[PDB]
């Protein structure tokens, strides 16, 4: 292995142009984003031969500096003139490529900061503030690139992978647990009717990766589009296990966007223990499932 | 000091008696809670001269166990049929009160875990679930109480307080801060247009702690409709300083709510750097505010 | 209430005086610090009646502005000629009073950042590095300071206090927990050999502030002492409870430390559950806790 | 990809064998592990075809409870009768596929949970504790191992890979960072001596997998040796970039541990910003970061 980066590169972009025409479904009221508000948290990774010196020999000579890194994604941001983070990542993934002809490989993490919008009295009544945003620490839409360069000098993205991460569902009732193996290492008691609490991370490719980048938005995959399917499949299910709710979100993501090719899910179980029904949290061990669901 | 107790008692309650008939205000539209799900973070804690010994000596004759605590606290929120986190907080210190006659003082914090709803598609058209919730790390209300035994054996509030607490909002325009000391240790360039962004602790107190608990629900004050407005006024106001705003957020929740006592702010400052216009993190270090308006 | 500051003002200085020339105790082998590397994180509180209408009318004319604050204490760092973060906090609020005539009363917090000594071969030769040093994240130093001005504009030490947190302290055996109430709420059973793990938080306050500043280091009380004394009297008690345990330390430090007037501890109760050798695993979240002060 | 399992199933465990017997480096004074308390942090990770109408259908026919699992984990801890716990991960491992018969390839992470010694008082001296310990949120030693079993019921390790990680270090001098790219986005100051202050996750595998498991111990080789030679090498270089030092902190690694085939390094730049004495403070969040593999 040899790469080296920066990471945590926050950057905060007000009046990006908004992402308008996304074609909508019927689980989620999503239509687009204003973008008054646009905020990026970033990581940077790129690699090449010609960095070896540079460990072998301390020889900064090829070196960007990483601090040099960071000042690269801001002040791409402020030229970006695209609607998305998956956009985003592939101006600075081709200008930074065409700008350092030694860098073979740059992979690229952006991470939403996501705002909620906030009431305030207008003139008489309630309405969504147009300029009070709310930060909020729950879910986030991901996105991911890879890019390489050729030895005929184009440039190749590798591997594309978008994502909402952090997303905490609780269903309290019309779920069970049953059937599982019971043997000598088995306390765990069937239950017909839990509290299932599962966290998901839930990312997706696309067949074309041109479609990430919300150029058509009639063809972009919406991370608020996945979070209302998951939360819809979640309701109309009697899951049978986390296993069995995750697969049957991913079908549905894959019959709603058939421009996608797989989906891929990390879940987390944070079932409360019961002790009217009162639960209460429990020891810290925690189950997970990881699976994917292909096209 | 002597006291001791048991904190983190995570506590989740399905179906309490929503709480229903509240007084709404132009800034919300918050008028109950359905309570499908409550969940709270209790932490509890008691004194009296007859605890010396088990200090003094390891005598644990009068020491009620730390974990018996947390069960006398799950097993009451089962039994709760109020409709508050303050009312909750009476009905365990008086209960805990009556129950243990040689404890002279009992101090409750009682944190709301706060869950959102969630989109489902019911037969054909989206709506809110009444099963799937999400849960938020975002702000969340707060309780506070303190009740002792007399001399004469009468039980007595001596203090409570209600809260908002993990408040989080940045407005992009519309905030100055200008005309501050400038001298030998000032840096800071005064700024016209900052996207001021502030975290906010709210904490009130009621003329008649009776309005606390909910019974008459039109004398209670919700953390949802202080959170508004906050919202609102952060809007309306050209902020000349987090000082200012937090004085006119105060003085408008006490015109909303003429029942309230007092309005106590905990702020912090984390607007970012500027470097389309871009920003990024600051160093660490925060400014805060800590004032009250009084009725 | 009325004030405003800054907090987590990070503040790192190299070559700090050292701290010599202080007294020892059985528990501990405490002999002072190098003060190579000096790290202390610092919180400011100031007050004062003038600053009304900054807050009512959004006038900031007698605005110190936070970002001020925070410069005031970083140059104040790079300064200060003393031995602890208590004199620090000293020199800061002094300094700040005089310049400000407006501030009427000041607060002050700073937790020491605490880094560890590290191995490196020289000279052929393993011992400790004077260059490169470990950062700890476990227990560290804290310290507490309030100054007033007077009427006649003399400055007054109102409140100073001393302290030791995060010590996480876990003992295998040779712990109780019995004869406790057994009523309708009870399911805990009695354990006469529990391994008991506290968080303590322990703070002291002196007789004499001037103890506190390390102008006449004997009579200093070291943060690094405290904890030898809360460690030795832990393995030394056969616990009943940590409420027994906390006020066993605090009789301990006030013997070996005469001119303290009062030492206040926070304990939590983080002890595993048990499940061939003995395994124990993490509990659920609840967390017991204790606050206590023994005084002189 | 499919999988599930069990995270953060914590296991502490009283007097285990100890650890003794390990041949010792110039860098470091590491000699063994008491193992009166050995905690680790276990999550493991299994698969195989016939988990999946697991997803496809809800048929928890074939379905460990991710619970049992943990069972599983914290009763072969009670059991384990080795001292390491890459010995320990085998243990499990192998129990488990040998257990569950559907079950084709478990993956397994191992994280120490240390605990450092204390003082106490007895019997007229003061020495370390042999009952009192204070639990570390430094750095920590760390253990991967992956097993699958084949076509004819064997298992074999497919990885298997050692590590320390969390390690914190700044060097108050002896640094520089000149000579990199200056152009348009360049606007760091080149400078010649510097606080160099870097994270460090390091990991090793070894040639052969057996030397892992301490049943010979010479052979193993130790997180506590790792870190020793990390912050010897440290201290011995005029660094000139972090890649710079890690490449020989790698070096002096594969040099003295020759049963290695390689260490790799996960590195994260935290160096303090310059504002008497020098006094430095927090930088704004962005870390530069490297990964680099040395090999024999
Ligand atoms: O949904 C679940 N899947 C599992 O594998 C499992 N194991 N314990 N509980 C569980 N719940
Ligand atoms: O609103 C503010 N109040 C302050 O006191 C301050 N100081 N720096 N920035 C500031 N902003
Ligand atoms: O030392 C203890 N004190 C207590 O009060 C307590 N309550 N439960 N366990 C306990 N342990
Ligand atoms: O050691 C360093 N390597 C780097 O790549 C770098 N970039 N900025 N600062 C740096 N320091
Ligand atoms: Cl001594
Ligand atoms: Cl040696």
């Amino acid at each position: 292995v040899m790469y080296y980066g920066k990471g945590d590169v926050f950057a905060y972009r007000t009046y990006l142009k908004p992402l308008t025409g996304v074609r909508t479904i019927p689980e989620s009221p999503f239509s687009g984003r204003d973008h008054i508000l646009f905020g990026v948290n970033v990581k940077i990774s790129v690699g090449g031969t010609k960095l070896l010196t540079s460990f072998t020999k301390g020889d900064n000579s090829l070196v960007v500096a990483t601090d040099s890194m960071k000042n690269f994604i801001q002040k791409h941001l402020a030229s970006y003139t695209g609607t998305t983070i998956e956009g985003f990542l592939e101006y600075v993934a081709t200008s930074f490529l065409k700008k350092y002809s030694h860098i073979e490989k740059i992979s690229l993490i952006g991470e939403e900061i996501p705002f909620e919008t906030t009431f305030a009295v207008k003139n008489g009544n309630r309405a969504a503030s147009e300029l009070v945003f709310k930060k909020s620490r729950n879910e986030y839409a991901t996105a991911y690139l890879n890019m390489v360069r050729n030895e005929d000098n184009t440039l190749n993205i590798t591997e594309q992978q978008s994502g909402l991460a952090g997303l905490q569902l609780i269903k309290v009732s019309g779920n069970s647990f049953v059937g599982f193996i019971r043997d000598e290492y088995t306390t765990l008691p069937e239950d017909s009717n839990r509290p299932l609490f599962v966290y998901l991370n839930i990312k997706w490719k696309y067949k074309n990766t041109e479609d990430s980048f919300g150029t058509n938005p009639e063809n972009y995959v919406a991370a608020e589009q996945i979070r209302d399917i998951a939360t819809s499949v979640f309701h109309e299910t009697e899951t049978l296990s986390i296993q069995h709710l995750i697969y049957l979100i991913g079908r549905r993501i894959l019959e709603r966007f058939p421009q996608l090719q797989e989906v891929y899910f990390e879940s987390q179980n944070h079932t409360w223990d019961k002790i009217g029904k009162v639960y209460t949290e429990p020891r810290p061990p925690y189950g997970f499932q990881c699976f994917t669901v292909t096209q």
